[PDB]
């Protein structure tokens, strides 16, 4: 329902999935590889099959906007 | 590479317009009040809007810790 949830799940040998869905019900999933790599998708509010958008980031590029969001 | 532009937004808060080195596009719209937006766009047309996401300060405080680590 409302409030964040986020939910983590380990990739064997690989790194960790985060599925979080948002006060606002929008859905975002973030894959932390083990090499450095975060994978963000975003999926239709109301359809998991369906991808709006993806993107790649380094490391350092993912600490950036990391700061950036939050404080 | 990966490029940040900050501009204030008189009134209202800051944006940021960031380039990846995947050339992919986003902006974040910081409000004072807290409210973070992010705008996905596509990589070559600025004015199609992939994705749009709205966070609380707390939200975008959490998950700039998972991306962040």
């Amino acid at each position: 329902g409302s409030g964040l949830n986020i939910k983590e799940n380990d990739l064997p040998g690989i790194g960790k999935k985060f599925e979080i869905e948002t006060r606002s019900h929008e859905k975002m999933t973030i894959i932390i590889h083990d090499d450095g790599r975060r994978e963000i998708y975003r999926f239709n509010d109301r359809d998991p099959d369906e991808l709006l958008s993806n993107i790649s980031l380094d490391d350092s590029e993912a600490r950036q906007i990391a700061a950036i969001l939050g404080g």
